[PDB]
């Protein structure tokens, strides 16, 4: 571990109500380094290409329609252990049985509405998958931070 | 739900050591709307009113000397699962027992000295009777957060 | 003074956006004290009473309007010098003209929502009225809060 | 202007100092709105073009060379006196003559190190270049944020 | 319990990485007070007197090294079942076991590197021998802080 | 500079309100490197001596008796303009008389209670002989902070 790294996007809702800043900043604050961030719109192809594995579900076209109501903020981060630990970070995926200092259990109360997304740890290879659907290898940044040097051993 | 409302109250303990704005952004960070916000002195009536059913017990003049001590800040806040959801985010009654990351987990040390209150999900009806106790109808707000759009499918 | 008192309400556009929290905590932060605080909406009569001195101007029915068109959080805050203190931090009335820092500079853009009001300390006895205004005495609340033994020569 | 948009971006320094959020917030804050976000690495040739008007000048390869050490995040914000606010959010050029609040003044030491630039609002049609310098029109995104309804008349 | 105390410290990562003041004002915020506050370069001898239990381990001198790199901030904290209570604020050893709203689970990544050390509550006595090795009796101050008589009954 | 430094402490009104933290952030923030650190209680000769330049003045003995009725915190601080920058980020002598933004406009009110003091810079040397009045030379630490590699030019 140490340069894995994950896809982490703030949702519509989440960039509606004015949370970009809060959410990168609990990412800054844990030591994980972004290397990839685009604000952006999401098309019907990504968006459907996105949530594939729920094609043939009812409710498959009412979570294209929300993930594509408004513009998104995605993001890559690394660090060690990054893809279980966003995922820790964030809550559960219902923010009403999420606790107190996630992201969804501070700042969320729908299942649906839910103001984030971060690849699953328990899908080996996801995280691979969404970070290059979502990101070209050009818009990814090979850097070294600062913190580095203390973060890890 | 949606519509939800519980009775949510900053203890005379709270109001002392300055954590009334701390304790509403939480609220509002929430998504969860103010619809009744109220800096008051609670009198013995109210207080032995809202203890009832601690009136047999030895440790009843205490707690209504307390809660009595000094003025509070009671509000209701309106949401999805806002009763559960408050008590999630206030912690265990006990901030000795209660986790980072919750009011009394980060702001409280002593049983008896807990900062905050918020109606019981699991005493049916309880929100509503503190509600009714504490506010008059008209001094309750109807309208439409800018948020709900967003936190709400 | 050390008890001089000031009116200030967080306007509809500031409750709107969820700045209840942050502008209380300024006000805890700093060691002013409230001794008046409620959830409210300005009904049509009372908004052109404290508007007044405006009634014969273009303007006046669209400050109306807006004063009117959402709850406001109004509120009373204690200590010395309370109401140039308040007026200092809140910025200038244009929040394109206020610095970073003051309430304004911070969180609003236009000179007609610029978030929140506070007692001019310029026009003597305006915190008065202001505070009479929108509160009848027994609304308020004596108290002592321990940072005053500190905050105070 | 309401629709006005300029060019700011998290200089190296302030990204490897770990301040993408913190700044990010402070604009989210002020109501202005996100419509551009790009973490990236400027290249040689695009640092010298961005410096361009300072190119037959002793400090442009100290400039460039700055520049270009690490990655920078660049934004496009859109606001009421969008260009001009940001410049009174940032501070001065010297952060060493910046005040308490503004960007620079509570994160910078150097005037080489001042961990941010904005679009001067002094050299009419800047915004407009710099934010076509950084971003194709398309990387940009039309979208309305809840928040304008009550951030302007 | 109440006058029950603990020694914390920021070790050499978190001071690297600037998280002195986030740290003293979780403890300051939780009504916990500081009786004990030092900036210092632990050495040779205290280091290796310090983890002790573990001389005769393969990874000791590695640790002696690590907390030797650079200068630490160490604490004595006083209020009700304090040594438990930064335990529970502090997460598990491991940040990447610990949840969301503990300091190591906000700001720590690696076992090895993980911010922050207090007194193990379930070692019987450990707080004092941690206390009497890092401070002398003189360092140590009494007094009342302010918050005592609204966070104990 | 670069290595210039300054004395800060935290006095006994800051520290009884739990500013502690909040002020270390705002230095560390800045990138100013905390070299001393040190929770104190000003004995009277100590103090004398720290306001000896008063000692023929009325408000002599009640500068002593405040200044040493409670705990300081009392550190130093390393960088670029340190002791200038300290004395912008504090404010102006009075509170009433700060701007938000600065420690003492954002948590102060009474020009005896002014929560922090900080070596003046237009008294030549004052930053040197304070640090030695507080500090014997073996206190403090020399080291270096990862963020001055991108601090400083």
């Amino acid at each position: 571990s140490e340069h894995e790294r994950t896809f982490v996007m703030v949702k519509p809702d989440g960039v509606q109500r004015g949370l970009i800043g809060d959410i990168v900043s609990r990412f800054e604050d844990r030591g994980l380094k972004m290397v990839g961030g685009k604000f952006m719109q999401i098309d019907q192809e990504l968006a459907e290409e996105h949530y594939g594995e729920h094609e043939d579900k009812p409710f498959f076209d009412g979570l294209v329609d929300f993930i594509t109501s408004g513009p998104v903020f995605a993001m890559v981060w690394e660090g060690q252990d990054a893809t279980r630990q966003v995922r820790t970070m964030m809550g559960e995926t219902d923010p009403a049985e999420s606790a107190p200092g996630t992201i969804r259990g501070d700042y969320g109360l729908d299942l649906g509405r839910n103001v984030i997304h971060g690849s699953d740890h328990e899908d080996e290879g996801a995280n691979e998958r969404e970070i290059e659907l979502f990101f070209d290898e050009d818009e990814l940044v090979d850097w070294d931070q600062i913190d580095s040097s203390w973060l890890y051993e």
